[PDB]
């Protein structure tokens, strides 16, 4: 009936490959051409907490999938599902017969399990993740049957089938109950005898360490953790390795038209390095058969990227990113600056100083001139498209700036030339910034030049990526330099625009934190975001498609009005590369993390000539 790849006739325990496959495998329509097996695709990630390269190169394996335009979903691990008429009720099949990586059954108990005792259970998320949450309230997940499992949600729920295709609404299918079970203490009345073995003290850390987190370094540190991925990881993760190797899942659970069980290319090996300029280098000599994530907003290095090609053996192809802005300011509004969080809290201070910045130089010197000045607004062609969202405040105005900064009171100087506080010390904020992202400490070093002009000092503090999100989560920032999602991903990505994402609204960490717990934690935010995260609580619930558009057009205007973040520059186009001997890239997909770029274009089928 089916076949399987060469290399799995050097396994002699493996049953047939009619019997590893479910009955009725989902078939995988190829992007360009029926494949062939074999090969390793050579790829790369970051020494500092890039697990996140593995989950976008072999894609996120949840109960529905992208399509290639980004337009829909469709059913993917679960074979069918439906949905009640009022949206909230959403029953799966399952796919009979398939398999875990280790041969055994992946059944509805499984989904059970990871909902029910992982997700949902309080002492492993005191806030459950709110991709399975209706106003912060979760949904009841029950067996039907051995192969059918059904979420009742206790509102309407029109965007689940979304959430479920992205990378953190994977957890339904990342935990095998038969594995993790032995480190619950609903299931192992000995789990206590577990905790010495893993170096924890509490059963969530042993949760943790042993059967992971989507984000967690954990998920590709280990070789026994059952998955149901297009490849297993063999050399982990973790350690002070140069280099992470998976192999094929031999229970795979996908054929192509031919019958052919996928994956088509039989191993990946991520170099894992240490430094940015060797990525650079490596991928300018051909090294990468793939790299699309860490090259794709370093315009300054695409002249010999683009130069290289021929030598290299490689296609350079762009994508549009979903951003809207590649480099935007994330204020504190609870910074512990006592002085700063005076005038941190008045938009008029925000306003002076994105009217103190020049865009024209940054995307000049920062992005050669490929970016756009803009602000975090959803991009014209967007139904969400707000002008002043986008546009206001853009236009360099330094003397409307200094003359705002004196209407504050902020017009007292020190031996240096800056304004101070009435009451003394230099008005001055500190920038958290990722140390290998170029562009970024670029462009904050153009903008301490730009807002010495206005008698402000930005004082950059570099990390790498794990004590960035620990300041971060600490609260210990004033601005903080990253990505504003939303130019096309605004409802999937709203992070910018109200503070529900807890490590990434860097308004305010903490008023997130008090969001996320229903006020129980964190610092009460200000009316207007109070109003603007009841009424995302009342988007998520809508009952219409009408009621939807017109409170997240709410959402949209009061943070427009706020002015809470400050955009540089919208995306360049992304540069992305692929060897030319690798096959069935989809060069046209959008680039962006809710669609796991570039893991949408089902690595799987992706195979060399
Ligand atoms: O080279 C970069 O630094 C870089 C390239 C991307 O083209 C650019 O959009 C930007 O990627 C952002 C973000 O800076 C990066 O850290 C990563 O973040 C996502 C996600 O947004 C985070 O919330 C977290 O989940 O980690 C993710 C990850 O992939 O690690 O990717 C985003 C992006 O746009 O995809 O930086």
């Amino acid at each position: 009936a089916f076949t399987q790849a060469p290399m799995l006739e050097q396994n002699k325990q493996l049953p047939p490959v009619d019997q590893r496959l479910p009955e009725k495998p989902l078939v995988i329509k190829p992007i360009a051409s029926n494949g062939v097996y074999g090969g390793t695709l050579r790829t790369v990630m970051r020494g500092n907490a890039d697990g996140n390269g593995i989950l976008r190169t072999i894609g996120p394996q949840g109960l529905t999938h992208w399509t290639q335009d980004i337009q829909t979903v469709e059913p993917y691990v679960a074979e069918s599902y439906t949905v009640s008429p009022d949206a909230m009720e959403y029953t799966f099949k399952l796919r009979k017969g398939m398999k875990w990586s280790d041969g055994t059954p992946f059944t509805a108990d499984d989904i059970v399990f990871a909902m029910n005792d992982v997700v949902l259970n309080k002492e492993m998320f005191p806030q459950t993740p709110s991709a399975y949450l209706v106003g912060g309230k979760a949904p009841k997940v029950s067996k039907v049957d051995d192969y059918t499992v059904k979420f009742e949600f206790p509102a309407a729920n029109l965007s689940f089938p979304e959430t479920l295709a992205t990378p953190l609404g994977q957890h339904p299918t990342l935990y095998q109950k038969k594995y993790c079970s032995q480190f619950h203490p609903a299931y192992n009345k000995n789990v206590q005898a577990e905790f010495t073995k893993a170096n924890v003290k509490d059963w969530p850390s042993l949760m943790r360490a042993k059967c992971s987190d989507i984000e967690l370094p954990s998920r590709w540190s280990s070789t026994e953790r059952p998955s149901i991925d297009p490849w297993l990881i063999k050399e982990p993760y973790g350690g002070a390795v140069t280099r992470v190797v998976m192999e094929r899942n031999p229970f795979y659970w996908q054929v192509d038209p031919t019958g052919k069980q996928l994956p088509y290319v039989d191993r990946i090996q991520y170099a894992v390095v240490s430094d940015l300029q060797a990525i650079i280098l490596a991928a300018t000599n051909g090294q990468y058969d793939i790299e699309a994530r860490l090259l794709g907003s370093d315009v300054t290095s695409r002249p010999l990227m683009l130069k290289n090609q021929q030598k290299g053996g490689y296609k350079v192809f762009g994508q549009t990113s979903a951003n809207a802005n590649a480099a935007g300011l994330w204020l504190n509004q609870t910074t512990k600056n006592e002085k700063l969080r005076k005038y941190m809290t008045q938009h008029d201070f925000r306003q002076a100083l994105s009217l103190a910045m020049d865009r024209d130089e940054i995307n000049k010197v920062a992005w050669l001139g490929q970016a756009a000045p803009w602000q975090s607004g959803p991009f014209k062609e967007s139904k969400w498209y707000n002008e002043k969202l986008a546009t206001q405040y853009l236009k360099l105005d330094l003397a409307q700036a200094n003359q705002i900064l004196d209407r504050l009171g902020l017009t007292k100087r020190d031996s240096d030339g800056y304004r101070t506080y009435p009451d003394g010390g230099r008005v001055s904020l500190d920038a958290i910034v990722m140390i290998d992202r170029q562009a970024m400490v670029q462009t904050l070093e153009l903008i301490r030049r730009q807002w010495q002009k206005a008698g402000v000092e930005l004082v950059i503090k570099g990390s790498e990526r794990s004590l960035f999100y620990n300041r971060a989560t600490a609260n210990d920032y004033d601005i903080s330099i990253d990505v504003f999602p939303g130019g096309l991903d605004a409802t999937l990505n709203p992070r910018a625009y109200v503070a529900v994402h807890p490590l990434e609204s860097r308004m305010s960490l903490e008023w997130a934190k008090w969001y996320l717990s229903g006020g129980k934690q964190g610092i009460e935010p200000n009316e207007s975001m109070k109003k603007r995260m009841a009424l995302y609580d009342q988007f998520v619930a809508a009952k219409t498609q009408s009621q939807a558009l017109s409170l997240f057009k709410q959402i949209l205007q009061i943070s427009a009005d706020e002015f809470e973040v400050i955009g540089t520059v919208r995306p360049a186009v992304i540069s992305s590369l692929h060897s030319l001997k690798l096959q069935n890239v989809n060069e046209k997909m959008p680039f962006g993390w809710p669609y796991a770029t570039p893991s949408l274009s089902l690595p799987q089928q992706w195979y060399f000539s």
